């Protein structure tokens, strides 16, 4: 019943390989998706490397040019983007053809990415930084990493709202298996601690009866436990709050997916659902509130290597192994008739009403 409504709205935006781009270079060392309003490619074309910046507004003319860099990251709203050649660190006024600002580590940047408006997030073996785009500033430390992800691939950096809470995540293989390593660091207690986890975003929820809202941490991981999905929040609740009741649900991996593991979240802040991404493809959508699962699906053929937030629709897009640049949002109409009708979670249904939000 109620076959044919979903509670998602799955879009495809472009198609890379029909914009140019090699598929030897869609990938996660190669292709950076800082937030949904550029695509960035390093491409090596004979022997010259060039670099290619898709704005999403107008895909269908890329600027490519030739620009040595190990690594590219542009700035999440702004015509800016920072480069990387050794230890060397730059960051560029595009629109103005201008240097902003450079800065030479002393250990090598093993990950970066751009954590706000105007802040880039340095990973070094050892630590981690944030840098100003503006002003004079150089990188500032954070933290100091944590025993835990020693020699781990790190794969994201992120932060609540207030950069209050810090954290960096990193895989490994242990024998055949990629287990998921975090540290969470609280920047006020100068505290971290290791958690096992896959995936993960922060959220801003404001709870029925509090005034202020509750930061919440949400992780997903695939342990030996199986899948789980944990929604806490951090630190202690703003003057007046009740606390958020820590939230913890499966979360479901069918028979023939063995090997499939959690690698991306975003949480919308308009509909306060979690989009979670597997490696193989998969969304599954998740109530922010009490972790219900709202939905599940194989959307991508192609491992998506990458994700942000949509602004548009407050949903996840993403870019997949073979270029499809793909998104997923609540659709706003369908959502309660099929919470209502499908998953028959009439609760849901009303506090998601309640919210209004829709
Ligand atoms: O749009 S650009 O400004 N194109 C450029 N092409 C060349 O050749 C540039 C050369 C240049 C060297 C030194 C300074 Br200072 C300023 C510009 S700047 C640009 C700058 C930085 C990174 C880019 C990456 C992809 C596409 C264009 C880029």
């Amino acid at each position: 019943f109620m076959a044919q409504i979903l509670p998602i709205r799955f879009q495809e935006h472009l198609q890379l390989q029909n914009l140019g781009i090699n598929p030897a270079n869609i990938g996660f060392s190669t292709l950076t998706m800082e937030s949904d309003k550029f695509i960035c490619i390093r491409e090596k074309v004979g022997e010259q490397a060039q670099v290619v910046i898709i704005d999403m507004n107008d895909p269908s003319n890329p600027i490519r040019r030739p620009i040595s860099a190990d690594s590219a990251i542009m700035n999440p709203a702004s015509k800016v983007i920072a480069l990387k050649a050794g230890k060397t660190l730059q960051i560029f006024n595009i629109e103005m053809k201008s240097k902003m600002k450079a800065h030479t580590m002393t250990d090598d940047v093993t990950f970066w990415k751009w954590i706000s408006l105007n802040t880039v997030a340095l990973v070094t073996d050892n630590a981690v930084y944030h840098w100003s785009m503006e002003g004079e500033s150089q990188p500032v430390k954070m933290f100091d990493r944590h025993s835990s992800l020693a020699g781990c691939q790190i794969i994201n950096y992120r932060t609540d709202a207030k950069q209050k809470w810090l954290l960096l995540t990193g895989i490994s293989a242990q024998q055949n298996r990629v287990v998921g390593a975090m540290q969470l660091y609280s920047v006020d207690r100068k505290v971290s601690q290791p958690i096992e986890g896959h995936a993960a975003s922060f959220a801003q929820f404001k709870m029925e009866g509090n005034a202020e809202e509750s930061t919440l941490f949400c992780f997903a991981v695939r342990g030996q436990a199986g899948g789980k999905l944990h929604i806490i929040e951090v630190g202690t609740p703003p003057t007046g709050n009740q606390p958020f009741p820590k939230k913890a649900v499966d979360v479901f991996f069918p028979p023939e997916a063995q090997n499939d593991f959690p690698v991306a979240m975003q949480i919308s802040e308009k509909h306060d659902v979690v989009f979670l991404i597997t490696k193989y493809g998969y969304i599954h959508l998740y109530d922010l509130e009490t972790g219900t699962c709202i939905y599940m699906n194989r959307i991508s053929g192609e491992t998506i290597f990458v994700t942000a937030p949509h602004e548009a629709t407050a949903g996840i897009i993403g870019v997949n192994r073979k270029g499809q640049v793909l998104s997923v949002c609540v659709e706003e109409e369908n959502i309660i008739p099929y919470i209502t009708n499908v998953l028959q979670n009439p609760d849901l249904a009303l506090r998601m009403a309640v919210r209004n939000n829709l």
